[PDB]
């Protein structure tokens, strides 16, 4: 019985649909839903990906236990990179402080901005998010010993996630080589901070905690190599997502001056009570929030969510087998026509009380995913954007220095990022 799941057209290239997935993954995924519907597959090298879409299919996907759809082995490119977080830095009691930390990191970042100038959205926000994450999730003391170097290396790590990892995480290609060398540079970086603390024993941070943990032998339990990895781990899920979202929030505001105007008036109005960013970032900021939600629907940082099937299951009559990669796609589900009218349109109103399309499509509006394993950093990420823009939009006004269309994502790697250049002009309000 040579029966198989329905497969999307194409896949002609050497590694099937891989070549396409590295160029236009969203187009490939839309063609799957368009030709096959809710359940369809495409081939990534040797592996088959079972792409689920639509409310019913996604519900099955998100309500499944880690015993059915495991995430652990779904992203082999993470092994070389790495080599819970919630308890350490995401406790609600900590949000207020993180709001202040973030505000401080932003003001520090733009400190040399002056009157007017230009920045690159990817460069600015990517580095800014390294500082906010490192400062909040690990500690300011640690962040203060970091600079553009750490950021540049961390970026090489993210550019080391070419879909070819599904063939082998250690292929002798350039991106995988750069990835390994970059991590080697991150260890040298962390080791230097570690030796400074040991040679010269106060506010304590997560690095202090990891350095102090002793093995039963009495010897320290973690090496510089292991600490760097854990640190890379703590910041990975929150870095490229925040950087990208921040970039696309400013891009959309700039593309739609009407939304920009509204956000600005509301911020000046909100802050008119004299309270701080750490006070307002934890509280409602409607216009800004709806622009954010609309930015996440149109440009979700994770365009595909992966899993490895453990058992034998059936989704809408189609049979999934153990070993199959099962996948959900926020890029695709977030634009399903019947759930989000004019899906390709930037319509913040979509989330105002009268519609709240985000809450009426619990299994389709999945920029943060859904179910039990819905992004645990969601509240932090929202607070961060509020905190970041409360500072930027009040101090500076922005404008595009390139055609509106040239602002787009780079889909060559599993981790999505803004293509360059992404130049933007700024000027003090
Ligand atoms: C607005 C920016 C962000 C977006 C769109 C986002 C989105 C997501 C999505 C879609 C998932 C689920 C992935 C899957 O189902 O395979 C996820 C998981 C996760 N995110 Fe985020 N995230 C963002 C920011 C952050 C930040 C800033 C942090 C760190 C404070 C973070 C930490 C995590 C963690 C730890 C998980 C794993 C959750 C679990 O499996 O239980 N995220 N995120």
């Amino acid at each position: 019985s040579a029966v198989a799941l329905p497969r999307v057209s194409g896949g002609h290239d050497e590694h099937g649909h891989l070549e396409e997935f590295r160029t236009d993954p969203i187009g490939l995924m839309q063609r799957v839903r368009d030709e096959l519907g809710d359940v369809g597959t495409f081939q990534l090298a040797g592996k088959q990906v079972v792409l689920l879409s639509g409310s019913h299919a996604n519900e099955f996907f998100f309500r499944a236990g880690d015993d059915d759809l495991d995430q652990a082995k779904a992203y082999p490119f993470m092994t070389p990179i790495f080599g819970m977080l919630h308890n350490a830095a995401l406790r609600g009691e900590q949000m207020k402080g993180h709001a202040a930390t973030i505000e401080d990191q932003v003001r520090r970042m733009i400190a040399d901005w002056g009157e007017a100038g230009e920045i690159d959205l990817l460069d600015f926000f990517a580095e800014l998010t390294i500082y906010t994450s490192s400062a909040c999730l690990i500690g300011k003391k640690f962040r203060d010993q970091l600079d553009g170097r750490f950021a540049k290396l961390y970026h090489e790590l993210e550019r080391g996630t070419d879909p070819l990892a599904y063939v082998d995480p250690y292929l002798p290609i350039e991106s995988f080589r750069r990835r390994d060398e970059a991590r080697n540079g991150l260890v040298a970086l962390v080791a230097d901070i570690m030796n400074g603390r040991i040679a010269n024993p106060s506010d304590r941070d997560m690095l202090d905690v990891l350095i102090a943990v002793k093995a039963e032998t009495g010897t320290p339990r973690f090496s510089a190599d292991e600490i760097t990895g854990m640190f890379i781990s703590m910041m990975f899920a929150g870095h490229h997502t925040s950087s990208g979202t921040a970039s696309w929030t400013l891009i959309e505001l700039m593309r739609h001056r009407d939304a920009y105007a509204a956000v600005i008036d509301e911020l000046d109005e909100l802050y008119g009570d004299g309270r701080s960013v750490s006070f307002h970032a934890l509280r409602q900021i409607p216009q800004l929030e709806n622009v954010l939600k609309e930015t996440l629907r149109l440009h979700p940082p994770l365009i595909i969510l992966m899993r490895v099937a453990k058992g034998e299951f059936e989704v809408q009559g189609h049979r999934i087998h153990e070993g199959d990669l099962v996948a959900a796609s926020p890029a695709i589900s977030n634009r399903i026509p019947e759930d989000f009218p004019d899906p390709h349109d930037f319509v913040p109103a979509r989330y105002e009380q009268p519609r709240q399309e985000d809450l009426l499509n619990r299994w389709t509006w999945i920029p943060f995913g859904a179910g039990r394993h819905r992004c645990v950093g969601a509240a932090f990420a929202i607070m961060q954007i509020k905190a970041i823009f409360s500072v930027l939009l009040r101090e500076y006004e922005f404008e595009m220095a390139q055609p509106p269309e040239s602002y787009r994502n780079d889909h060559s790697k599993m981790v999505v990022q803004l293509a360059q250049p992404a130049a933007v002009r700024y000027r003090r309000r």
